[PDB]
């Protein structure tokens, strides 16, 4: 069985486990056994969970960030159902009580405590339970706003337990730090030079030192000493030595980093061969500290670390052993002059005692190239009060490379709710890329959270799996996924089923791409359907959890409704239906291969976050933050928003249609009227107005560009939403400041088809202003999350200029009054542009 599980982990993660063995690497070996133990202990805990706790693990609640309500309720093993009038303020227990009383009357009564049950949403992996009014559950809210009757199933605790059960598994060294540069074996045109620097995060620990110049041969020889302007004793624990090999008459060729201490805190010595990474400001301190795995091809640098005595970084116990104030004035950009730094440092105890949230500022002023100073910082850090989540998120930035700081940040982040963790998971995964060692507090934190919440576990898996084609992270991410699989054998098989479906979709899309070059769309479509109706495809593509949202069940693939877009990357449109789910089982996924989906997903997650922040302040802008999930090399899934069309399509203004128009400016309003006749129209126009305000503000703040009428859609409900986000932060395809945008046809709908309607139009302006002012108040959250996202290496999120864009859009250097005046100037400028 162990062999079997080993082969399925290998297949699931995209890497053979024998490849870990072949490295014969103690660090890999230690990571694997330790994390295996950790994860297996998590599994043992899970299998003995109480039944309600099991539900919290496998089906965590979906909550929103008096009134009449009809609900249909049936019991697990029956077609017989009951429709009940309850209240939106009623709790699940009261509803379950009604169900059990009816069951007792219809089926003659003994009878049975509602406390023995939970309510499943029919045909979904989603459950309603807990002391929450029905209107606090997203599902109930969904139905209320869309009009539908909630359909729920009474599921007994013994049924839940069966699910659980079926799913079981030294200061002494004063001399200058020096190295010997020996030789290389590379390819260029000039002479060669090696630049080397010592870094602690972004900060240089002393000036960089450079090689002598040597002719551009294939196997250069230097045999030279590089001495650095720092004492061996002052090397901080997380010191990085960074190399750049380049040609000079400058032509960059390669780079390589390593830690000066190994994973066991031993100071490194003596000889190393550094397999370099090809060069895409020469030195790359944020780059990985592990060598390039393509040793057959990679340029290589051979160096010598001198045996300076075995020496280890001192233990914490040893480390610990070792007037009326402008303080407050400067202490709220955050960049300071040298004298200001001295004051903060001098006043470090006062920072700790009275301004614990200014830790980052203090950290940025400590001299990391002086061991006494670091000791003095660590001493205060070991007694530092826990910080808020927001503050901890900042402390994960590559600017804070020290391991004790890293560990402090994680400690402060443990109070993250699962909902918050889910909101920030993308960024936390990216931060793994900054880690210096395999076994680290971030990795253990994420694994523990993932093992305790199957939804976290699902998205953690896919975030790691989607990057296995990236050599720099393949090893780390492969190891994390293996350990995770050790912690849930059952979830591994659920994930394999998703991977099988994705393998078939890739093969299907490759066929579609070939066929559509040779024949008409109707013909390729019929060929697609014949391919899908093969038993191997019908089986692989049916009965899985959606990778986009594991609570959505993709049951029967609906072949006749599947198609493809006959342009660009030819993405597939795949429809599903589910008898048990009814209408809500009719769902679609888009499979696209050829584009990197990371930027689309990041934009959508930021829009989701805006929607949550707005809703927390009682503002619902009726947004459509649909799912988007990278799954592989320029491959992933996008959630289909049904009953929606593009503005472009509507504006075609085809004849013989319900929307056909005397003036093109009436096409959209006509379309809305056709979908929302009579009294329904007023609601739809309001839905349009709200969502238009949300998207106007979202795209302005994020600097979203390349917006045509084919990348804005509208739902039949009236909700406008943007799709397919290729460009943001003013980087348009170079760097411009994107203005606020008001489109005339949209203003026309908001004004209910009237030329002048200041009453409706100024309401819309008020929504935009409210939305903008709310985001400003959380400005730091967006700044911190985008800073962490720099780890992803998106070309439109690369540097400080990109993050400056958000500082300017949110006008965070301004007062709230000043920011609004400025926003109004932009809104007004945007208004006159409107024809
Ligand atoms: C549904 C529709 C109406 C008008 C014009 C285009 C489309 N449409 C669209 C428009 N579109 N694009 C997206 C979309 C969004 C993304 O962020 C990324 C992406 F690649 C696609 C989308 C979505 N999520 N939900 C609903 N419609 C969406 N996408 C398709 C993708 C694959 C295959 C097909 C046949 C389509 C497709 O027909």
């Amino acid at each position: 069985v162990k062999k079997l599980i080993n082969s399925q982990i290998s297949l699931l993660i995209g890497k053979g486990l024998h490849e870990f063995d072949s490295l014969r690497d103690p660090e890999v070996n230690d990571f694997r056994t330790k994390m295996r133990q950790f994860c297996e202990e998590a599994a043992a805990h899970r299998q003995q969970l109480g039944w309600v706790e099991w539900l919290q693990y496998s089906f965590p609640l979906q909550l929103e960030p008096n009134r009449a309500l009809l609900v249909n309720v049936k019991f697990e093993g029956s077609e017989e159902s009951f429709t009940f009038q309850v209240s939106t303020k009623d709790m699940p227990l009261a509803l379950m009580a009604c169900a059990l009383r009816k069951k007792a009357t219809v089926f003659r009564q003994p009878l049975e405590q509602p406390e023995e049950y939970a309510l499943q949403v029919n045909g979904r992996h989603e459950y309603l339970y807990g002391n929450y009014p029905l209107c606090h559950f997203q599902y109930i809210c969904s139905c209320l706003h869309s009009g539908l009757t909630p359909h729920l199933t009474m599921v007994h605790s013994s049924s839940i337990l069966a699910m659980r059960d079926e799913q079981s598994n030294l200061w002494s060294l004063e001399q200058p730090f020096s190295i010997e540069l020996i030789e290389g074996r590379k390819v260029n045109a000039m002479k060669l030079v090696v630049q080397a620097g010592l870094f602690h995060g972004n900060e240089m620990l002393c000036k960089t030192v450079s090689s002598s110049e040597v002719n551009v041969c294939s196997e250069p020889v230097w045999k030279q000493r590089l001495e650095f302007d720092i004492s061996v004793c002052d090397l901080p624990r997380m010191a990085r030595l960074c190399f750049a090999l380049y040609a000079v008459v400058d032509c960059p060729i390669a780079w390589a980093n390593l830690m000066l201490f190994d994973y066991k805190d031993q100071l490194k010595t003596g000889e190393r061969c550094l397999y370099m990474w090809p060069s895409v400001e020469l030195l790359n301190p944020a780059g990985t500290v592990r060598g390039n795995p393509n040793t057959e091809s990679a340029a290589a640098l051979v160096i010598y670390l001198p045996e300076v005595a075995p020496v280890y970084f001192p233990a914490l116990e040893k480390i610990l052993e070792l007037e009326e104030e402008l303080r407050e004035i400067l202490e709220r950009s955050g960049e300071l002059y040298e004298h200001e730094k001295d004051l903060v440092w001098k006043m470090r105890h006062e920072v700790q005692e009275h301004f614990p949230e200014a830790l980052a500022r203090l950290l940025l002023v400590t001299k990391w190239n002086k061991h006494e100073d670091v000791a003095q910082m660590l001493y205060l850090l070991c007694s530092w009060p826990e910080l808020p989540v927001l503050s901890a998120l900042e402390l994960l930035d590559f600017s804070f490379p020290d391991c004790y700081v890293g560990s402090f940040a994680i400690k402060s982040l443990r109070k993250l709710t699962d909902d918050e963790l889910f909101q920030y998971l993308l960024q936390l995964v990216q931060v793994l890329k900054y880690e210096s060692y395999l076994d680290c507090e971030l990795t253990k934190f994420l694994l523990g959270r993932a093992l305790a919440n199957r939804k976290i576990g699902h998205f953690l898996f896919w975030h790691l799996r989607s990057e296995m084609h990236v050599p720099s992270v393949a090893l780390r991410f492969g190891l994390i996924m293996e350990a995770y699989c050790r912690g849930s054998t059952h979830h591994m098989k659920v994930l394999m089923k998703q991977g099988e479906a994705l393998s078939k979709l890739k093969a299907l899309n490759d066929f579609v791409k070939v066929s559509s070059q040779k024949t008409t769309k109707p013909q390729t479509k019929e060929m697609m359907h014949m391919c899908m109706r093969q038993e191997t495809y019908m089986e692989a593509l049916s009965h899985l959890q959606s990778p986009l949202d594991p609570s959505t069940l993709l049951e029967e693939v609906c072949v006749e409704q599947c198609t493809f877009m006959d342009s660009k990357m030819k993405p597939l449109w795949i429809m599903y239906s589910s008898e048990e789910a009814g209408s809500a089982g009719n769902v679609g996924i888009i499979f696209k291969n050829g584009d990197d989906l990371r930027q689309d997903m990041l934009t959508l997650q930021m829009i989701q976050l805006m929607d949550v922040l707005w809703k927390q302040e009682g503002l619902d802008l009726r947004m459509t933050p649909y799912g988007c999930l990278p799954t592989g090399d320029r491959t992933g899934l996008i959630e289909v928003v049904l009953h929606s069309d593009t503005i472009a399509n509507i504006q075609l203004n085809k004849s013989n249609m319900a929307a056909t128009a005397a003036f093109n400016k009436d096409a959209l309003l006509n379309w809305l009227k056709s979908k929302n006749p009579g009294e329904a129209l007023d609601r739809a126009i309001e839905e349009f107005t709200l969502s238009c305000a949300g998207y106007c503000v979202a795209t302005y703040v994020l600097g979203i560009g390349d917006r045509h009428s084919d990348n804005i859609m509208i739902r039949e409900s009236g909700q406008l939403f943007h799709i397919d986000f290729g460009h943001f932060l003013g980087n348009f395809k170079n760097r411009e400041r994107v203005p606020f945008i008001l489109t005339y046809d949209f203003v026309h709908v908001i004004q209910q088809g009237k030329t002048n309607n200041s009453e409706k139009f100024e309401r819309f302006r008020g929504y935009c202003e409210r939305a903008y002012t709310i985001l400003r108040r959380h400005g730091l959250l967006f700044l911190h999350l985008f800073a962490l996202m720099r780890a992803a290496g998106l070309p439109e999120l690369s540097c400080s200029k990109d993050i400056q864009y958000l500082k300017d859009s949110l006008a965070l250097g301004k007062t709230e009054e000043e920011a609004l005046k400025h926003f109004r100037v932009k809104f007004n400028e945007a208004l006159r542009e409107s024809w």
